[PDB]
Parts: C-alpha cells; structure tokens; sequence
C-alpha cells in the first residue's frame, strides 16, 4: 500500500460503497475514540478502524496523564488553577504562533471532560506530576488528570482487545494480573463509552489505504480487512487520528526527524504515516515533520530502546566522558539537548554512569525494563570494579570520566550542581526520594561496581503532520479547508511546536481536537 487518493467516478468504473456511516474514525488512540464517542453519543453512526489486532496504539502504552485544564476534575480536587492560568503558561512558552489553537485547546478542555465523565464507563482524577518548564502559569504539582483504575471484568469482551503495557507487549505477553491502569484504563473506558452509545462499530485489522474524493470533498475511504478491500462512505467526514510517522524510517530520513524508527516507543509496525500520506494525497499541507515528542531511551540488545523517565541517580557523559546536560531534565528537553550536542556521534549515544546503589539496577524507570544481566551479556551496558576499567571497556577517555565523576561526587556532598543546576527544579525533585544529602537529585557514584549504559534518542511518537484549524479541519497550503477531512493526535502537526509543555499534552490536544472535529461534523 501507498496512500494515493481515488476519485469516486474512477471507482464507479466497476465498484460501489461496501459500507456507510456519518463519521468514519481511522485509529483507536485517545483522540480517535474521544472523537468516535463525541460523534456516536449525539446520534451520528460511527465506524472506528484499527490497523492492528489491538485498540489503543501508543495511547494504550501511556500512563494516561492528560493535560485538560480548568475542568470539573481539577475543581473536585480544589486546585489553584483555571483556564486563564493554563492559557498564560502556553503563551509564555509557544508565543503567538498557533494562538488560536492554543485558545481552543484550553477553552474546550472542560466540555470534553464534562461529556466523557457523563458516561458511566468514564471518570478522571487529578494526579500530581509537575509541568515541565519554569514560566508564568506553571503548576509545580501539575494540573493533569488520569482515568481511574478499571477492573477488566467491567468492560467484558473489550478488555482482551486493548493493547497491553510495553513490559508485556514487546515480549509476546498480554495484560498481567495487575488491573487496567494508565493508557490501558483510558482505552478500556473509551472503548466501553463508544460501545455504550449503540451508534458505533469498533473494528480491528481494518487498515486505511486511500481517502476517496468526489468534486474535491472527502466522502469516504478505501479500507483493507480480511484479505479483501472495502469502500466505506462517510456522510459528515473522516477523522484521522492514526498517529504519526514514528514507525516509518524513510519518512523520518526524508523529513530530517532525529532519532530512529527502531528507537520509537510507538507499537512496532503501527504508526507508519498512513493517514498523513493519505492527507497529502488529497492536497493537505504538512508542518514540523522533523519534530517529535523526544525522550532518552536505554538501548536494548535487539537494537530498540526503552523510555528512560524519572531519573534518580548516576550522571550522563558524551563520547568525551563529560556531562553536557541536567540528567534530571524532563525527557523531551533531555532528548533535544542530546540532539543539539551531537557532533557526528558525540552524544547519540550518550553513556549513563551509575554504581551498585540499586543492586546493579539503572537508577531510573525504564519502560520496558530489561534485566541488567541481559544488557551486560549483549554489551549495551558494561560493568567494572573501577572507573579506569569501565572507561577501557566503553571506549571513554579514562582521565576525563574519572574527573567528571570526582567533580559530580563533590557537588553531591555539597548539594548543588554548579555546572547544570541538577535537582533545583520541582520536576527534578519529584522523582528523587530524600537521601542523606543536601540534594536528593545528586547522589555520589563511588559504590562499586560501576556500569555504563548506552542511551539513544528515543521518542513517544512524532508531532509533525497535517496542518489543521481550531476544528481539526485539514488545510491545503493556501489555508483553505478540505471538506470531509479532519485530523488529530500525531496525524496533526502539534500547536506545541518544539515544546512538551507538561504531562498529558499529546493525549490532551488529541482529545480536544478529535472532539472538536466531531462537533464540526455534527454541524
Ligand atoms: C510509555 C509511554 C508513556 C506515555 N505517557 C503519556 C502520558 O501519560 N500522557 C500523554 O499525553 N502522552 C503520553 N505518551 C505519549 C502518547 O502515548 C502519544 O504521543 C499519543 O498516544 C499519540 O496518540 P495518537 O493518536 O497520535 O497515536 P496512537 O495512540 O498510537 O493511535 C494510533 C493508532 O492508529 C492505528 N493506525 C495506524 N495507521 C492506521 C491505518 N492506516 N488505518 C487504521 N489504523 C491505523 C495504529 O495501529 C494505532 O492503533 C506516552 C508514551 C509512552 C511510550
Ligand atoms: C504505573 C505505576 O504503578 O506507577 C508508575 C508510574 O508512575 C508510571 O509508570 C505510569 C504508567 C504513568 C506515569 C507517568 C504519568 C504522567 C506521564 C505523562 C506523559 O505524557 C509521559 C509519561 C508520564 C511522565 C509518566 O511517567 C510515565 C510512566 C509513569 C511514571
């Protein structure tokens, strides 16, 4: 499959519609299902198309922190926050560029949440996770909401259809004993809500192939399910929330997107730009394709990565064995700083230096979390009883590494990182449990043996794609809208530009613009 557009007159030379619906939704992420619910709940027949054999995609893998501020959820917690406070934070970071979509995101949040919580399968709650930048309107505790843990039993036959967490999915496993949490809860509840409307069809192994145009309006889509080809009519429109280009190496090389497909934490084979491609075909503009939701990734034996989040020890060096960033930085800034510092391989990979403080464990949350033994067997990590020998085994300058570590250890005993101010932020301190020092983020690495872990530039999906308006309408280069086509999530170029403002902005933008697209289609 390439994603070439059909004219209906052309297809009318032999074929005819194999199905029909008011709202066709391509994908089954947070956005897709939120747009599907918005449409089905108010009477529009909806068909949801999931390419793989599991609903949720990267949204299922997520922790389902959602940046929808100023809502009834934050009020129940008595949060010192408001729609206007949130608007200020976004303006202070992104500027006036895309200010209309900024306004729409922050202004629509409450309505999205009111509608979804109204369903008996959906309820959210505030959970503390700090916003990620020092700027007016920042929330040091955060303002993001999560779905409640869900007993799989409460959604029947939909639980087995939800994509399992990364610690199970990249190892041929299903959901474990632990109840549906984070992204698994988000998708389980939204599938249940969407089903409960009695106006929606949920399909797996149904792949978008081409949009169908008639007189320059999108009227439906070519789909591939069970060997054969289907032509699905869409009376009001098609919503494309099938993710980004994260799994398509060629589209990334072309755009100049840093990182690699094999490093992305998107489900292997799922998000390959199918929708973005299909949208360009029918005349859609694109932006920001070189941009991603970046994160450090712990390189794996199989050459893929694990999301490294909530760092609470060690330090990181370039190929010169010298710290170049605040290891406790939020993951998108961490990653962008690796990219900036890279002189043809000096920083990608970087090397995370740690000791036996965590009995051989890397002092951070790795998702998924491979056993140290497997890393050491494979040579992604390296271990030694001395820094001299560790530098030998890793090809790091031994004089430099040893200076870097003596200097870091000095700052740990002092309590301040003169070079990179590590631990001096509410995010940095959020993951650090108090030790016996003056700074919980700085812990001396003098306990043997010492380990070196290769860190690459991973991602949580791309954020470049089709240009959209405040209603998720796909636009041509001239600014005109392509009637019948709407895009959201990572299929749509982020209003957030080169910024990850705080936890849940991906799912948050996805859910608001998916919702707004349905509202537009309701007309
Ligand atoms: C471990 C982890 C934690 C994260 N935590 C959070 C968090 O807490 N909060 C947050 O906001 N973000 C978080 N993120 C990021 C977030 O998961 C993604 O950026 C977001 O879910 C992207 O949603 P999407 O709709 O763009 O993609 P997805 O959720 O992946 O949805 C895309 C779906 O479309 C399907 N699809 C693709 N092509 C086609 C086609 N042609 N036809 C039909 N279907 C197709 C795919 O199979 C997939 O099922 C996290 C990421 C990871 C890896
Ligand atoms: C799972 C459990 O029992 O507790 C462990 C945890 O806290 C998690 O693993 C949860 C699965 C969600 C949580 C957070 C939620 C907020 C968030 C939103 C984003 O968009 C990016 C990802 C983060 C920063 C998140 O770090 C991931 C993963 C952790 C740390």
């Amino acid at each position: 499959h390439h994603h070439h557009s059909q004219l209906e007159n052309l297809y009318f030379q032999g074929s005819d519609w194999t199905s029909e619906c008011d709202v066709l939704v391509v994908g089954s992420g947070g956005g897709a299902l939120t747009g599907a619910y918005t449409a089905a709940a108010q009477g529009l027949t909806t068909i949801v198309l999931e390419k793989t054999d599991r609903f949720g995609g990267t949204s299922a893998y997520s922790g389902a922190s959602i940046w929808l501020p100023g809502t009834q959820v934050q009020e129940r917690a008595g949060l010192p926050d408001s729609t206007e406070n949130a608007r200020t934070y976004l303006r202070a970071l992104l500027g006036d560029a895309e200010s209309e979509r900024q306004d729409a995101y922050v202004e629509t949040a409450p309505a999205v949440v009111a509608l979804l919580e109204q369903n008996p399968n959906i309820e959210f709650e505030f959970r503390a996770f700090p916003d990620y930048y020092k700027a007016e309107g920042r929330m040091d505790t955060g303002r993001s909401i999560n779905p409640l843990d869900l007993d799989p039993a409460d959604i029947g036959d939909l639980a087995g259809k939800v994509r399992p967490e990364l610690d199970q999915d990249r190892t041929g496993q299903d959901h474990a004993p632990g109840p549906m949490i984070g992204g698994r809860a988000l998708i389980g509840r939204l599938l249940a809500a969407v089903q409960s409307t009695g106006k929606a069809e949920l399909r797996t192994e149904s792949v978008l192939t081409s949009l169908i145009v008639e007189d320059g309006r999108v009227v439906g889509a070519e789909v591939e399910s069970g060997g054969e080809t289907q032509r699905i009519k869409a009376n009001r429109g098609v919503l494309m929330a099938a993710g980004g280009i994260e799994g398509n190496a060629e589209m990334r090389e072309q755009a100049g997107t840093p990182g690699k497909a094999i490093w992305s934490m998107g489900p292997f084979g799922a998000n390959t730009g199918d929708a973005i491609s299909a949208g360009i075909a029918v005349g859609g503009a694109t932006a920001l394709l070189d941009q991603a939701w970046f994160c450090p990734g712990v390189e794996q034996p199989d050459g893929s990565a694990a999301f490294m989040v909530g760092v609470r020890g060690g330090l990181v060096v370039d190929s010169a064995g010298e710290r170049y960033l605040n290891e406790s930085l939020p993951y998108d800034q961490f990653g962008r700083a690796m990219d900036a510092h890279d002189d043809n391989g000096s920083a990608v990979p970087s090397f995370m230096i740690f000791d036996s403080r965590e009995g051989g464990g890397l002092p951070a949350i790795c998702i998924p979390n491979t056993a140290p033994a497997k890393h050491l067997e494979a040579g992604t990590w390296v271990g030694a009883d001395t820094l001299e020998e560790l530098a030998a085994k890793t090809g790091l300058p031994a004089d430099a590494l040893r200076s870097t570590v003596e200097k870091f250890n000095d700052a740990a005993k002092l309590g301040v990182d003169e070079e990179f101010h590590r631990g001096e932020d509410p995010y940095d301190a959020f993951f650090c449990p108090p030790n016996g020092g003056a700074n919980a983020a700085l812990t001396a690495i003098e306990n043997g043996p010492f380990y070196a872990a290769r860190i690459v530039l991973s991602d949580l999906g791309t954020k470049g794609g089709l240009v959209t308006d405040v209603n998720g309408r796909v636009l041509r280069a001239d600014g005109s809208a392509i009637d019948g086509l709407y895009a959201a999530g990572n299929t749509s170029a982020s209003l957030s530009g080169r910024f990850y403002p705080g936890p849940g902005v991906p799912l948050g933008t996805a859910m608001v613009f998916s919702y707004r697209a349905a509202q537009d289609m309701a007309k």
